[PDB]
């Protein structure tokens, strides 16, 4: 990886915090006659632990293993120098989730869509290269200023750890429930296809404007659910198309999921003919308003 010396980082703004370090707005400068550039940088403070140490930079390792656009590109690192850090592009419109919550109702079907699609390319990437997200969601996808959504938050063992979201389980493992597969929450098999489950689950997110996945349900209740067979219902102004997608995504056997090739490819030719998206799903409305 890239070694950044600590005189050309400048941290400006807090953005995000743990009891380990802190995420940062800031400037990058590489070289006397370029202009420094915006960047993300995330620290870690010390008498950090061998395993966060690993954890820590192994995230790093792991970023500058791809190169994709939608995926978070790795800037560099500071690991001769403590504090260490770790320097990434940053995204001017943060996290998807609280993004399409702040901007509900902005954006056309196929604006959304073409999100979708941007995750399900980063995906696909990610399947291909073996590597196992375990926790997508739209918390862990970022937006820059030209609305391309790329897929961050990587690690063997620290997504699942740092996550609020993941919750200790009856059986110990710590899953973020609600975006998990089956057989992830059943029997602790994160594979590919278990990410395109929670890719259903994020192209949900994205139609609702970040909705929460089954709304109050308890974790509990949410997977007797599934088990039920019940799956979220249609959004409103859902292209039938996309939910058609999503519920396959949601398939109870993994293998008959769609793979991201099957997904990219879908997405792909909806927005190439973008009428396709005019014919809506249906939605069941939870209220009644008559009038004479
Ligand atoms: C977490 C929420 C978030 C994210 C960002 N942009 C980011 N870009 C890259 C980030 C990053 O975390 N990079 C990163 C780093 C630095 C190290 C390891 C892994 C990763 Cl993925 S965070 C920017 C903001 C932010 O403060 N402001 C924007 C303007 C105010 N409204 C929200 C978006 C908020």
């Amino acid at each position: 990886t890239t070694e950044i010396h600590p005189s050309c980082v400048t941290r400006q703004k807090v953005i995000g915090a743990g009891e380990f370090g802190e995420v940062y707005k800031g400037m990058l400068k590489t070289s006397s006659g370029k202009k420094e550039v915006p960047v993300a940088i995330k620290t870690l403070k010390a008498g950090y632990t061998e395993k966060q140490r690993v954890d820590f930079l192994g995230e790093a390792g792991i970023m500058g293993q791809f190169s994709h656009h939608n995926i978070i590109r790795l800037e560099g690192v500071i690991s001769k120098y403590k504090p260490m850090m770790i320097i990434t592009e940053y995204m001017e419109n943060g996290a998807l989730d609280k993004f399409l919550r702040e901007k509900d109702g902005e954006f056309s079907v196929l604006q959304l869509v073409g999100m979708l699609r941007g995750i399900a390319a980063g995906m696909k990437y990610l399947a291909n290269m073996n590597y196992v997200h375990r926790d997508l969601a739209a918390r862990n996808i970022l937006v820059n200023s030209n609305l391309v959504c790329k897929v961050s938050d990587f690690g063997l063992s620290r997504v699942l750890e740092d996550d609020p979201e993941a919750t200790y389980t009856t059986s110990g493992g710590k899953i973020p429930i609600r975006w998990t597969a089956p057989e992830a929450i059943s029997y602790r098999k994160f594979t590919s296809a278990s990410d395109v489950w929670s890719f259903g689950i994020v192209m949900w997110e994205v139609m609702t404007y970040g909705e929460r996945p089954y709304w109050e349900l308890s974790n509990h209740e949410v997977m007797k659910a599934i088990n039920d067979g019940f799956r979220l219902p249609t959004p409103m102004d859902c292209p039938s198309a996309i939910y058609q997608l999503m519920m396959q995504c949601w398939q109870q056997e993994r293998a008959r999921r769609p793979k991201f090739a099957d997904i990219v490819s879908i997405l792909d030719k909806l927005i190439r003919a973008p009428d396709s998206l005019k014919t809506l799903a249906d939605f069941d409305p939870r209220v009644s308003i008559r009038l004479p």
